[PDB]
């Protein structure tokens, strides 16, 4: 297989010196295998809030709607455990209506403050979506100011271009990351 | 089959005293006919920028991608004039890909700073979408503050609920208005 090189390109929204400190985290957590039909991207967002505050929000695998747009509801089983392997049924706002993507929790590491999930079933064109989010505290002069890194890999549907698929997924993650800013600042 | 009454309910983001000044504009420009299969909503967004600056952005019928998300490109004909009746072809970012909704300019009023459009062709579920944006300057402690009002009417697709459709359309418009804030305040 072929692998991503997100450590070679500073994403927008981070400085060269901030990024230099995070390259180790990108390699460890934001590297995916790449098939010929896949694309992957890494996004970043600075947040004026303690990383412990941010981690506590994004850790909530059962309540993504608190920090994501376009989710009407999210339910988990009555025996849900916050553990690798638990799943959720996400009801998406799209005008179809109440669509559903079942997602499985892949990583939950409270020591490094990293989580991630993969989409394992649903009615959509984002087949084999996999995402990782890591939380990073910086003593940042009035904050712990946190940079959140979020990357994904996904299949490019036949009849889609890689740029088109990537542009859509990038737009969603960027918009959700802006919402995370609003929620974290309190 | 009656008409909308958005002048009767204050939208979020406005004060009662601010809204009282806008009721005449809501009546004059933000009233739609409503059939039993349609819904309509009215949104507002405060912007710390001169109303003339905001107006110059939202007036650009040929360039919605400057202030809206999820638009890959926008083309108009070689004889395009910025005039009621002109149309544009919008290529939407959706993961389908490069989708298209053809839109017609309905209002372009430079004295009152109102613009509006209706969707006249495309491949989607926002049938008979019609939208109006109006710009409003307020003197606030020596600086101009702009309120943008944006409303729409749209058909509810069979199998959708009104809340679900409204929720989606409300989500899109609000997000486009946040991008408008960034562009105007830069
Ligand atoms: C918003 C939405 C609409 C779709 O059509 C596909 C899917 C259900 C995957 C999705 O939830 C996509 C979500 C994305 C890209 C990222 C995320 O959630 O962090
Ligand atoms: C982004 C998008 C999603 C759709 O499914 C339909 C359509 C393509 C019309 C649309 O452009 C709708 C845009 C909206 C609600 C408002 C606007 O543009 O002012």
């Amino acid at each position: 297989p072929t692998y991503t090189t997100h450590h070679l390109a500073i994403p927008s929204g981070v400085t060269q010196d901030e990024f230099d400190e995070l390259k180790q985290s990108v390699v460890e957590f934001h590297t995916y295998q790449l098939s010929q039909n896949q694309c992957s991207s890494l996004l970043a967002q600075r947040i004026r809030a303690p990383n412990d505050v941010v981690w506590s929000i994004v850790r909530r695998f059962d309540q993504p709607q608190t920090y994501k747009h376009f989710i009407k509801s999210c339910s988990v089983s009555d025996n849900f455990t916050m553990a690798v392997g638990s799943t959720r049924d996400v009801n998406v706002i799209s005008g179809l209506p109440a669509a559903t993507s079942t997602e499985r929790l892949d990583i939950l590491d409270d020591d490094r403050q990293v989580t991630g999930f993969s989409i394992i079933g649903g009615e959509h064109r984002l087949r084999n979506y996999r995402s990782v989010t890591s939380v990073h505290g910086f003593n940042r002069d009035g904050a712990i100011c946190t940079v959140v890194l979020e990357s994904y890999v996904v299949d490019v549907p036949e009849g889609n271009t890689e740029e088109d698929t990537r542009l859509f997924a990038d737009t969603v993650v960027k918009l959700n990351l802006q919402k995370l800013v609003s929620v974290a600042e309190s």
